C-alpha cells in the first residue's frame, strides 16, 4: 500500500497514481501518514456513490476516519459544524446559511461581485505596470474572493485589506506555524466581536442572520455562530484565489483558447466549467468511514474502514470525459456532473457563488486588459508545493 496523499506529477498535473489506478485497481487500499490503511476510490461512478452513501459517514470521531495528516487529527477534537456532520443535524445546521449561496440569491448577487472585480481591475490600471510585473495574486486573485466573502458575512469595508491579508497568512506556505495560527486566532477573535455587535444591533449580512434566527432563540450559542461563520469564511477562500490564479495560467497555456475567449467572453461559463473539473484544486475533502461493510467495484470495504473518494481522478475519468487530460473549454459535456465541487448532501454550499465569481472574473479580465501576460516563462511558474493541493502562490503579469 503506497503511501497517501500523493504528490502532483508536476505543478500544474494532479498526481500520476490516479490514471493508473483507473485502469488497473479503481478501488485500493493506500497507507495513511499514520500507518492506517483507508480505500482510495477513483472512478467517477464510484466516487459518486461515495458521495451519497447513507452507509458512509462524515463524523470524525468515529475510528477509521481518514484523517491524512496530524493537524487534521488534532482538528477533529473540536466540536463540529456542518461540514463534518451526518444527517440530520448536517441539513439543520447547513439550512441556517444556505439562503445567501441559492442559485437565485447568487443571479441577484451578479452585479455586486461584477463592481467588486471592475473596483479591483480599476485599481490594478491605475497603479499600473510601468516599473514592472505586478503580482495577479496579491492585487487580484486574492482580494476578489475575499472582499466577497468577508462582505457577505458582514465586515464593514475599512477592515477588508488587514483581513484579507490575515486571512492569507493562515494558509500561505510561507508562514511559519505559529504565525499560521496567531492569524487563525485573531480571525476568530474578530469574529467574536461582531456576533456581540449583530446581537445588539443586526446588520443585512451572514452574521446578523445567524444572530437573530439562530443566536436569539437558543438555536445555538455565540461560539456555534463564530464558528459558522469561520468555516463560511476559510473553506474555500483559498481555493477561489487559487482556481482564479490557475485560470490565467491555464489560458497564457493555451493561445488559441484564450484567443477564442478575448474574441467572445460570453464563453466566460464554459470556461469556467473546463477549469473547475481540469484543475480540482479541492481534491481530499471526500472522505467517510463504512457505518457498515459496503461493497464498492470487486472490493468490500468492512465496517469502521475509511474511504478518500478523490474527485480530482473522477474529474480525468476517460470512461466519462473523453480525452480528460486535455483542457478543452469547448469541451462536449457528458450527462455526468464533473465533480469539482464535491457530490450529494455535502456538495459545496457555494457551488454557484465560486462559478459566478470565476465567470464574472474571466468574462472582465480580458476586457479591461485584452494584452494582459505572464511576465515569466511559463515553465517558472511558482506554484504550490506538489504534496500540496493543486494552486499558485503568485503570479507576476503586465498589461
Ligand atoms: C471554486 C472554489 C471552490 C471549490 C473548487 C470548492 C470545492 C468544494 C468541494 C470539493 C467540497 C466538498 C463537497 C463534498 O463534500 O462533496 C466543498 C465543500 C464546502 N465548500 Fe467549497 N469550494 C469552493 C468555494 C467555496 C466558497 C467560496 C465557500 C465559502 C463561501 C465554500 C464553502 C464550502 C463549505 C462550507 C463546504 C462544506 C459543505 C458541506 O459539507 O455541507 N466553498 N467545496
Amino acid at each position: 500500500a503506497p503511501s497517501f496523499p500523493f504528490s502532483r506529477a508536476s505543478g500544474p498535473e494532479p498526481p500520476a497514481e490516479f490514471a493508473k489506478l483507473r485502469a488497473t485497481n479503481p478501488v485500493s487500499q493506500v497507507k495513511l501518514f499514520d500507518g492506517s490503511l483507508a480505500w482510495l476510490v477513483t472512478k467517477h461512478k464510484d466516487v459518486c456513490f461515495v458521495a451519497t452513501s447513507e452507509k458512509l459517514s462524515k463524523v470524525r470521531t468515529r475510528q477509521g476516519f481518514p484523517e491524512l495528516s496530524a493537524s487534521g487529527k488534532q482538528a477533529a477534537k473540536a466540536k463540529p459544524t456542518f461540514v463534518d456532520m451526518d444527517p440530520p443535524e448536517h441539513m439543520h445546521q447547513r439550512s441556517m446559511v444556505e439562503p445567501t449561496f441559492t442559485p437565485e440569491a447568487v443571479k441577484n448577487l451578479q452585479p455586486y461581485i461584477q463592481r467588486t472585480v471592475d473596483d479591483l481591475l480599476e485599481q490594478m490600471k491605475q497603479k499600473g505596470c510601468a516599473n514592472g510585473p505586478v503580482d495577479l495574486v496579491k492585487e487580484f486573485a486574492l482580494p476578489v474572493p475575499s472582499y466577497i466573502i468577508y462582505t457577505l458575512l458582514g465586515v464593514p469595508f475599512n477592515d477588508l485589506e488587514y483581513l484579507t491579508q490575515q486571512n492569507a497568512i493562515r494558509t500561505n506556505g510561507s508562514s511559519t506555524a505559529r504565525e499560521a495560527s496567531a492569524a487563525n486566532q485573531e480571525l476568530l477573535d474578530y469574529l467574536a466581536i461582531l456576533v456581540e455587535q449583530r446581537l445588539v444591533e443586526p446588520k443585512d449580512d451572514i452574521i446578523s442572520k445567524l444572530c437573530t434566527e439562530q443566536v436569539k432563540p437558543g438555536n445555538i450559542d455565540k461560539s456555534d455562530a463564530v464558528q459558522i461563520a469561520f468555516l463560511l469564511l476559510v473553506a474555500g477562500n483559498a481555493t477561489m484565489v487559487n482556481m482564479i490564479a490557475l485560470g490565467v495560467a491555464t489560458l497564457a497555456q493555451h493561445p488559441d483558447q484564450l484567443a477564442q475567449l478575448k474574441a467572445n467572453p460570453s464563453l466566460a461559463p464554459q470556461f469556467v466549467e473546463e477549469l473547475c473539473r481540469y484543475h480540482t484544486a479541492v481534491a481530499l475533502a471526500i472522505k467517510r468511514t463504512a457505518k457498515e461493510d459496503v461493497m464498492i467495484g470487486d472490493k468490500l470495504v468492512r465496517a469502521n474502514e475509511g474511504i478518500i473518494a478523490s474527485n480530482q481522478s473522477a474529474n480525468r475519468d476517460e470512461e466519462v470525459f473523453e480525452n480528460p487530460d486535455e483542457f478543452n473549454m469547448n469541451r462536449k459535456w457528458p450527462p455526468q456532473d464533473p465533480l469539482g465541487f464535491g457530490f450529494g448532501d455535502h456538495r459545496c454550499i457555494a457551488e454557484h457563488l465560486a462559478k459566478a465569481e470565476l465567470t464574472t472574473v474571466f468574462s472582465t479580465l480580458y476586457q479591461k486588459f485584452p494584452d494582459l501576460k505572464v511576465a515569466v516563462p511559463l515553465g517558472k511558474i511558482n506554484y504550490t508545493p506538489l504534496n500540496r493541493d493543486v494552486g499558485i502562490v503568485d503570479l507576476p503579469v503586465i498589461f
